[PDB]
């Protein structure tokens, strides 16, 4: 699907049998997904957004669906002002910019 | 043009005769460059994400040229650590996302 700008790009993610809305982030080189419980062994990491820097949970190997789309790979969990999905899953899902 | 994400979506912008190295970011409602002397008047904000907020000098009917595309709107200028093209002026250069 080609999705305009007018509004913030949201879609419906499903993590874990779990329905949340996310945003289609180009700026962000990761996900990052607010608090909550996801099954695994996880690292902690620390990422910089505009803000500074926060503390986060690693999840290696996720599957996630995108809008009917599969993704597997890198989730952060922690302290974000909304859920984003940044380039490692939307390269996955052959996401690119047009214009 | 389309642009891939296996990498940042950095892109050449050009504003007051000066050339710069910009992210076009479909998660940020406002552009937001780095520090820099614009001409005219200006209103302080507060915008925030991830690890918090910063404040920033928010400039109307700013002329930018993304990419060879000519661009007019709102621009937010604070200590930023990375420019950012927002949605407010990718619409202007009909930018959308595909897959
Ligand atoms: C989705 C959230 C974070 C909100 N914004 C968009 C994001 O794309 C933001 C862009 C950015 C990249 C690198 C350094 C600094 C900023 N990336 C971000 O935090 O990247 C992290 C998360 C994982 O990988 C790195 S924002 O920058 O706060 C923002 C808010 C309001 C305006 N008006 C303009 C910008």
């Amino acid at each position: 699907p080609q999705i305009t700008l007018w509004k913030r790009p949201l879609v419906t993610i499903r993590i874990g049998g779990q329905l949340k809305e996310a945003l289609l982030d180009t700026g962000a080189d990761d996900t990052v997904l607010e608090e909550m419980n996801l099954p695994g062994r996880w690292k902690p990491k620390m990422i910089g957004g505009i803000g500074g820097f926060i503390k986060v949970r690693q999840y290696d190997q996720i599957p996630i669906e995108i809008c009917g789309h599969k993704a597997i790979g890198t989730v952060l969990v922690g302290p974000t002002p909304t859920n984003v999905i940044g380039r490692n899953l939307l390269t996955q899902i052959g996401c690119t910019l047009n214009f």
